[PDB]
Formats: C-alpha cells, structure tokens, sequence
C-alpha cells in the first residue's frame, strides 16, 4: 500500500492510497450519515457517528469496517498493511481509550473534525486485537490521517507504545516503522531531478544517453521501503517544480509509479499481489475519487450530494468493468 | 519512450507505446484510406498508400507524419527517440531504397502487410536526413515493427549500416543500441518474481518486511536503460504467471510503471518530460486505443468502421480533457 | 569506520576495525600495564587500570585516549564515528555511573574482563560530554565491544537513553542507530552467494556474463549504511561456506571491500576520507595486528611479551612506510 | 579479473591486474632473456624472443605461457577472462598473422617495443584456438596492452573480427565487449565524489548521515560490469583530486575495492572465486610488484637486475606465505 497527501494548485487537499492486496475484501464505497448507530453483533460494542462518513470498506457480519475514507469535516484516514513491528494488546488496558483494530478508522472519522483533535485523543489511546467476529485475527495495520489544514500524522502501535508521528513527507507505505523510512530518506540526498548531461572522465567524455540521469540509484522494486523512497521524491519534485500545475490526475500519476503489476509480485502462496484500486479524496469537497485494476476510469462519489441527516447506510458498487470512450 | 508488444489471453496481438516528450507536436489520430496520394510540397516527393493506415501523428506543411500506427493488415510501427548512436545519410545513396526520416513510419505501414515483408524490403534500405520542410532537422529515431504473427523487429541506422534486429524481448526504449540493451538484460539473471520470505544470516534471522523482496536491485529511475529492464521483466512475469489473464488493461499497467511523472524528469531547458500519451493497438481488430497525461480514460478509434476505400484523410481530436464517471 | 568480529578455524576470536578519517590523530600503539594511574590534568579525573591494555590511541595533554584496543583478559573495544542520533549529557547525572566520552574505551578495557561484566556495568551508566582539555568538543562516537566468548555488543547513547544492543551481525559502521541497520538487512533477503548461470526470459535466453550474478543489487558506495550491508553479507558468506578456512588474512580481505580510497570520498572541506589503518586483534593471544594506508604489510605487537606488572606507559610507532620484500 | 593503468606523481607508468580465479595454475614469476627460443613440443611451433620478458605465468608441457607481464622496453600486457562474445578460428586463416590463444601475450611482449608497434601488427592478425598440448581448450581471453607513453589498448576477437580499441578509461574487466562497458559508463554521469551534505525535501530536512552520499547508486557486486564501473570512477577520482599523491600503494587500494573475497562469489561447482593475486608493473623500471590472497606483503622482482643476455629461463616462487612484521 502507498498513502499520499497532495495540495492542488487551487489550495485544495487530496488524500488517498494504493490498495495493494492479492484478494478481494468484498469492498464497496460506504456512506454513513450522522447519528447512525453501528452495532457489532459478536461483542455488542457500539459506535454512533457524530460526523457523516464516506470511504472504501466492507460490511462484515452486519458491521461496517473501512480501508480508507473521510468525514464531512475534511478529515481523512487510511489503513495500510503493517505486518512487521506491529503489536496490539490482547485485551482492554485499564485507564486507556481502547479501540479494536477493525474499528480504528471509523472511530477516527466518526468522532473528530481535525488532525489536532485526533492527536489529543490518541495520547491515552490503545489499539486492541478484538476480533470483528468469531476468533478471526485482525489485519496488521498502521494508519495515515490527514485534513484540510494540510497536516498529516502516522499512527503505529508497537510493543513499546502507541506512536503518533508528524508526517512532513506526505507519504506512507508499509513496514518498517515510520521513523525508519524517514531516516532511510537521508541515504538519497544525492538524487537530482535536473538532467546531468555530461561527465568528464579524464580522457573519456561521458554523455547522457537519455533523460533521467540525475535519479540513477532510485530503487525500482515493489518493497515498502523502495516504494516509500519513490513516492517521497516524486511528490517533492512535483511540488518544487510544478506547484501551480497540481490537480486530480497528478495524484494518480504519482501513485501509478509504485503500483503493483500482475505477475511480478508473487506471494509465497503463488498469487499475484496487485494495486487493486487507487483512491483520491478531495477533503474540502467531500468527493471520493477512485479507479481499479480492471477499470482505470476515475469514478466520483460526492458525500455532500447524499443526505447527511439520513437514517440508513448507503453503498455504491465497486467498479471493475473497463469503461472505454468509443470515438467512432 | 517505451514500446511494448503483448499477446492477449484470446490470442490477439497488442502493440503500442508510451510517448515521452516535454512538448506537444500538434498531434491527432490520423486515418488514411487506400490509394491516397501524399505529396510533400517542399521536396515534391510522393507516397500513395496501398493499405489504409491509422495512428497518432501530425500534418506538417500539409504532409502527414506519424509517431506510431498500424495498417489494415495488422502491421504496426512505432518511432521512438534515438539521440545517441544514430546516423542518417545527408543525401540519397545510389543503389539503395532511400527513405526520408520523417516518412519511414508511413512508408512501412502504407506498403507492407507483414514483418517478413518489411524485413526483405529493409535489406537494401537507407534512411536519409531529408527535411520535411525548410532545413528543419529530423527527430533522431529508431523504430519497432510488429504484426499479427507475434513477431517483432527493431530498426536502427548507425554510422556502420541499417540494422534490423529480431526482437525476442517484446520491448524497446531509447539509446543505446538494441544489442546493448539485450546484453544488459544478462546482468539481471538473479531477479525473482517469487517472494523471498527469509534469509538466515548466521545468528541473525532476516525476515521479509513486505512483498517484493525477489526483485530488489531492479533500477527505478527513468533513463532508457532502466526503463528497458523494468518493462522487459514486468512483461516476462505476466506471460509466465498470468498468460490466461492478459487483456487490454494489462498493457497499460505495464507501461504505467515506466511512465514519466511531472516534475521529476527535468530537461536542461528546465521543462518536465512527461508520458504525454499511451497507445495500444489491437492489430487483428484495427482498433487504436489510447489515453493521455491529462485524461486517463482509454479512447478507442476503430479503423474498420471508416471507409478504407475513402478519398480523404480523416483526423480525430487528441483527448486531453479528464473524463470522470460521476456515480451520484 | 567498520568494525568486525570473526572466529578463526582454530576457534580464536578476531576483533578490529577500519579507521576512516581524513586526518591524523597523532596515533601510536599504546600499552598500559596493570595498576597504572592515568590522571587528566585539566579536570583532575583519575583512572587506575585493573587490567593491562593494548591498542591504537594518542596521548593528549599527557592523557591516553583510545580509538580501539583490548585488555589482557581478551576483552576488545572499538570507538567508531556516530555523528547523527548521538546525544551526550552536558554534565554528570546524579545517581549514574558517569563516563566522559574520551575515556569510555579505556574505562571498558581497564576495568572489566568480559562482555557480560560490561553489560551489567552499563545498566546504570551515562556518557558525559566532558572535554579532555580546554573546551574541545568530544568526537561523536558509538562503541563495539567483543570478547573471547564470541559475544559482541553495541553501545549507543541517544537523547532517550544509553542503549546496549546484542550484536548478532558481527559488524558495525556509523550512523544511523544499530537497530536501523539491523532492520535494513531485511531488504537484502534476496541476495545469493551462489552463481545464477541463466534466466529464461520467454523467447530470450539470458546467460550470466561473469561470476557474481547472485549479489546484483548489493550497494557499492562508501556510506555507513552501504558498508554495513556489504560487511554483514561478506562475513556471513565466509562463515557459511569457508568456516574451516578463516584465518588472519581473511579478516583483512573482508574489511578491504569497505575501505575508502583516496580521491573518491571527498568531504565538504575538500579532503580525501581514507581508511587510514586496519586493525585486527587476536583476543586470546593478546596480539594487536594492523596495517596502514601507506604500508599494507601487517605489523604485530604482542602485549603478553611486555611486562604486565610494569610501571610505565609504552608506545610503539605508527608504521606508515611501505615495506616491500625485494626478491632479487 | 580487473586490469588497471595508472600514472604516478613522478610520471612513471604502472600497469597490472587482479587475477580472479577459483584455482591454481601452477604459477610462478617467469623471466625470459633476449634471443631465447621457446619450442612447443606438441605442435612444433617456435618463438624466439627479441626483448627480455618478465611476468606471471606457468610452464606447461615445457612451454611458457603468461597471465600478465612486461618487456624490457616498457610494454605491458595482461590476459583477462572473456567467456562470452569471444570467438577464435579453429585453424589458421590464409593471409593472416595467426597467433595461438595461449601464445598471444608472449607474442606481444617478445616482439614489440610499444603500443603503436602492436597496433600496426594487429591489423592483419588472427587469434587461433590451437591447443598448447593434446586437445585441451584454450582459456577464453581478451587482452589489455599498455606502455610508457601512457597509451592503452584492448584486444578482443569476436565472430566478426579482431577488434583493437583505444582505451581512454584505463581499465578492463571481463564480458561483455569493451564498447559495451564504455557505453555503460554513460549511465553513471550523475555520480559525485564530493559530499552532498543536505537535501531540502519540502517540509522535511534531509541530512547526510555519513561520508559518501555523492556516490550512492554505485554497484557493489562482483560481476565484471559492476567492477568495471567501480574501478573506472575510483581511478578517475584519484587522478582528478590527488594526481600529485599517486604512488605504488594507491594502485593496490583501487584494485582492493574490486577484489573477490572467500565465500561470497561461489561458482556453480561450489568453489570460492578469489582475487588470487594483484600485480603492478612499473613499466619504466621493469619491476614486477605483486601480492597474493594468502600474503598481502608486496614482493618485487626487478628484471633489470637479471642478465637480459642470459641463456636460460629463470623462475621465482609464487609467495603465498603471510609475511608479518613482528614489532616486539
Ligand atoms: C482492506 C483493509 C486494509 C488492508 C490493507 O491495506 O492491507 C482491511 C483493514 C481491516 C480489514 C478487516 C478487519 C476484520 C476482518 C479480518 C479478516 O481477516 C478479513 C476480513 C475483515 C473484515 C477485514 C477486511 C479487510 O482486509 C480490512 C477492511
Ligand atoms: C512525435 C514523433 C516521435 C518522437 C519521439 O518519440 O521522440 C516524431 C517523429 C518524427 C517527428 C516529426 C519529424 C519532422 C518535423 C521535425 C521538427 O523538428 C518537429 C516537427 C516534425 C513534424 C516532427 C514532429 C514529431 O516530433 C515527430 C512526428
Ligand atoms: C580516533 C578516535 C576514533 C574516531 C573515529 O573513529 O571516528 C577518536 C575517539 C576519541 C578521540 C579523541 C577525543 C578527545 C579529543 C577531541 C578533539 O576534537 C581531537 C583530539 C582528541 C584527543 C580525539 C582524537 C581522536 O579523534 C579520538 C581518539
Ligand atoms: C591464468 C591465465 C589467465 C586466465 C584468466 O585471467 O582468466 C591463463 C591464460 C592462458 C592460460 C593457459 C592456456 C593453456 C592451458 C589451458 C588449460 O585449460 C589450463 C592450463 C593452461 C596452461 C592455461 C593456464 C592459465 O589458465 C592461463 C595461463
């Protein structure tokens, strides 16, 4: 997975992600109105939304759980795989705000209006490995949270504590921990976006054979660390050189570079890991944009067109049918 | 630029390219019917089409010139940048079939029905640096040619001779020469598509932190050599592991990985080099599919819907307006 | 700098380092006998040796300070540059065992007989930035400690605490922190020491063009992170495949691979960073072996030949005069 | 193997090589005086030396054959492995100067005084796969030739022709062909010897964590292509920044960086490929310097101390016994 936050030329804030998995999670785009009571049937735990929510998720055992989404106030959150270095408590910890893994994303979006509000609430928080149903293990996760102020944070629970990092990179991938990736960026201080046309090697003249010689050394594989480096620098380059050109499609161009392609990222179970979908939320406007591996046309769902004072969950069908514009 | 040939699950043959440039060439999708006489006004040279042609190009000084295209017989050709190691003759060479640089692509498509036919015609061919108009230098180019048999060739004129390579890789980028890239592939024999989950480093257990550990070492920059390596192995992996899944969208997924992103590939003139468009021709069906940097929705133009016995050139407008599916 | 611990075919334990600096520190090989009182004239602080010590260092303002060394009991310690992430206290911390930066190495060797003894003593230790003389800033350092049991530890003081890591890698370089490097090793689980002779790329046969195709992707620069990776895997490979062949010269072969070469590692002050010397201590035998950038012949100083019950510091001259064996 | 030519601060010319093999070839340092008739017993072919010769080789079936050496006139030649792209004729070609593979090095040194003389003689030359004895296949080889003018050439016979390249890089390794490696250098125009201390990544400050950030992207494995890149740039950096410091030991520092280490370069036959020896010839002085994997002390054999008008081949024993300077 790759998370990305990007400000447009008009001052709007985009936040979204690549979803990198080898399976379907029966996903749909889920809208939840204000004052809606979500009840988990297995453990009787309840959540009533303060703010309306829109995002990608699934309804499991009659309970909504999210992969990424936003609320009506322009707060966004995405859950990304975090298989190594993660540690959840087995049960509730006395004196803490205990949040089940499956419910963390919804807990953020339903309750808070800003990154600053979330940061305060997380000071005494603990993420607990309570199954959504039966005894099913929760997915190993860490979260990126971003809002209309342009501020982003990263939430990672380890065996030590619940870490909340300020994210000045604007990106997130997977393991290792966020501080590891930030330190890893320092190894690439020698990268250059500007073409290096020549090098005088003593008696031999060296000439650039094509565009892009400044970035030689950039890692090209699909590991979380390599993807983190690529997205961090691609984002930086666009902001530095083309701030006044940043719009919706640019978000997708950045994430396309770190997208997994069928056949080349094979799991030990011999399945192809794919970028199943790419989502981009315009936080101010409350519009959820996305495309899929099967259908690259961007689809838009505007939460503000729905009744925020409604009484039911509304779902929209995940679009995996290629949409072609037939010109003639 | 990156050229790609790919066979689908149904046995159809896709051929196309990323167009990587920092400028617009006033491009449109151009259809030329059978028996159409193309006259160059500056040098009075003429070409009358035997076969109908469809592809991306421009009409310069009243004369059509192509970036990539196909004919009605399922022969495809793409012209890609070749700034180093290229050498054209200044004038016609006696006893040779002399083809002006700007006219090579059209010469291939208008006259021949197969790769085998082209190969025979190229034995005594020479590419000459005749300006399309005025004294304007021709773009430095090499060509990939592919047909419905699945065979591909690469055409490169150097100071030595006009080279015609059998292309068993299914890909092409830019400089250096094709044989250089083929030899460069040998450096990556150690790549693996299958996950490497662990490594026992004596007393230290090493564990994969995410998917993709087998491809560590793959180059991630945007130079022609690095892009060649990436597209070659991404293509190979898909054919090996997912032959029965290959369809139209897979072509775009492969090329997306080597697409240039605004801001990060800066020329010495301080302009952003971009993948302006991505084309994919279904050679059997005569359908030209493409999307653009601005609009990622795939557009389709079917040459077989047009009158192949028509009397005029027909053009279709280059689509750079983002097409979004508004769901609600 | 690069630290290395290696067990020989006979069961002896070698420990030593590359010294990577752009300057001379007026170094000599220093022997200190038992019961010798070292007095710092500037701050009146005193240290009386329990065990005899031998290693590379300098006598500054009449006080001995070490770069690397061992004691008579087979305990070894090396101080390596640690410019980022280091944090010393400005003054003594109440209730802690406060050790000045310049004196840490000698404090370890003079007082303790084993890694286990040191580990216990470090639990309540604190490293303080007390100048050796005047107001001169101490070098930013972290330490590797190793003994005749084959156990190694890494000592790093950060803004959080004094960290003592178990070192199961057998190596150390410079910044970032030790846990960062250990996690970085996981990115290279795909490395192979065994030749990969071929790769079938569909219709194209790829053949290894020379030996070493399994390690493609290994970083080749001279940064601390890249050097850590190289030494870790070179060491692992030798132990796995040639345990029964490991002797003195093998230690030097490993470190030669990460040695800096004049001209190519230039500081911002435009000086060449060099591997000034390479030391290798046979811990059981008490022999300090070393060579230098100028003279590659290995020199040996045996501490057990000296009087351990002596009354004076004894120094031996740093050998930087090339020693050639003239055969004819 | 890695060949290197380097000019010293005093204007002397050093030429030599790493010998990278997994076996012993019963090597000794061989001196052949002037006017000495070498007779091959198996094929009755004869060679009488014009100039006296000194270098590493072996006496096989009573016939001397060389790995690397020089003559009394300051001409040097080294034979390096060339397993791919090599092509020898099966028999003598009519009208050509036919030279058996095993005899090429000696043919160069025994007959010619300069690179220019050799270049002229090679115009009509052909290298033939005649066995030294029995039906034993000759080693696949290419050659580097260098003299006291500082000029170097590379000799490679392919299926096309006998190629003689001007070598302006000052280095050679193994396969692919020399022109391939020269073109490969162009991919690294973005390398920098000078430290890059920082990078402003928008809201995140990136800081160099150690020396060497300018060379990130340099390949670190032991393949011929990677070694070629490393030696080319290490040599260039030393000449650019430290021309007035270049002496004998610097030659060894450069080659040490590309030396193979026991255990990590394993052949398909499960043997460790090693840098068995490193030779450095001072061409003006006629001194052959070398060390070995087992003994790193440099040994010197001066051909000018021998009788150049002698009547016998003289050999000196290959030194593989570690020479240590015991100080106390
Ligand atoms: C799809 C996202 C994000 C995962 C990722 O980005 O790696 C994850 C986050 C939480 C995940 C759910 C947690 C509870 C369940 C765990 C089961 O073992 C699989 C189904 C469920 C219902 C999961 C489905 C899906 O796998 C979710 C919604
Ligand atoms: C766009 C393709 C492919 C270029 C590439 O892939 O790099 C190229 C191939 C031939 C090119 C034309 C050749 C003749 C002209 C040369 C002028 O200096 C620029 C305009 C023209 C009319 C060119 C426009 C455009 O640049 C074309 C059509
Ligand atoms: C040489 C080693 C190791 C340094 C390294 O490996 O980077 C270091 C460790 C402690 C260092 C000494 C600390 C105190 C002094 C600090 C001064 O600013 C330079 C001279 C002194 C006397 C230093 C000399 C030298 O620089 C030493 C002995
Ligand atoms: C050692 C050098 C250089 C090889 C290299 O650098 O790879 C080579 C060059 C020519 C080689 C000789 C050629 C003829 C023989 C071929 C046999 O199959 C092995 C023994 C002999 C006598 C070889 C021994 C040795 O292998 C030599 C002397």
């Amino acid at each position: 997975c790759t998370g990305l936050a990007l400000e447009t030329k008009d001052g709007l804030h985009l936040f979204g992600r690549n979803m990198d998995i080898e399976y379907s999670f029966n996903q749909s785009i889920i809208f939840i109105p204000r004052n809606f009571k979500c009840v988990n049937k297995s453990n009787k735990k309840e959540l009533t939304t303060k703010y309306a929510v829109l995002g990608m998720g699934t309804i499991f055992d009659d309970y909504p759980t999210f992969a990424d989404g936003m609320n009506e106030k322009g707060l966004g959150c995405a859950g990304l795989n975090f298989p190594v270095y993660v540690s959840y408590s087995k049960e509730d910890i006395e004196g803490k705000t205990n949040i089940p893994v499956y419910n963390f994303l919804l807990w953020v979006l339903a309750n808070f209006s800003s990154v600053e509000e979330v940061k305060e609430a997380l000071k005494n928080a603990n993420i607990v490995d309570i199954p959504i149903s039966e005894n099913i293990p929760n997915t190993t996760l860490h979260w990126m949270i971003s809002d209309i102020t342009g501020k982003s944070i990263v939430v990672e629970q380890t065996k030590e504590k619940l870490n909340v990092f300020d994210n000045n990179i604007g990106v997130l991938t997977n393991s290792p921990t966020f501080d590891w990736h930030v330190a890893n960026l320092n190894q690439y201080v020698g990268l250059r976006y500007n073409q290096v046309p020549e090098f005088k090697l003593g008696d031999q003249s060296l000439t650039a054979l094509g565009q892009g010689t400044g970035l030689v050394g950039l890692p090209g594989d699909f590991t979380p660390a390599s993807r983190f480096i690529r997205v961090a620098f691609l984002r930086d380059a666009m902001i530095k050189n083309d701030k006044d050109s940043i719009d919706l499609i640019e978000f997708f161009h950045i994430l396309n570079n770190v997208a997994m392609v069928r056949g080349s990222t094979r799991t030990v179970e011999e399945k192809s890991d794919l970028t199943q979908y790419t989502s981009c939320m315009c936080l101010e406007k409350g519009i959820y944009y996305y495309n899929t591996y099967e259908n690259n046309q961007i689809n838009a769902i505007d939460m503000n067109k729905e009744n925020l004072d409604g009484n039911e969950i509304k779902t929209y069908k995940y679009n995996k049918t290629l949409s072609i514009n037939h010109v003639n």
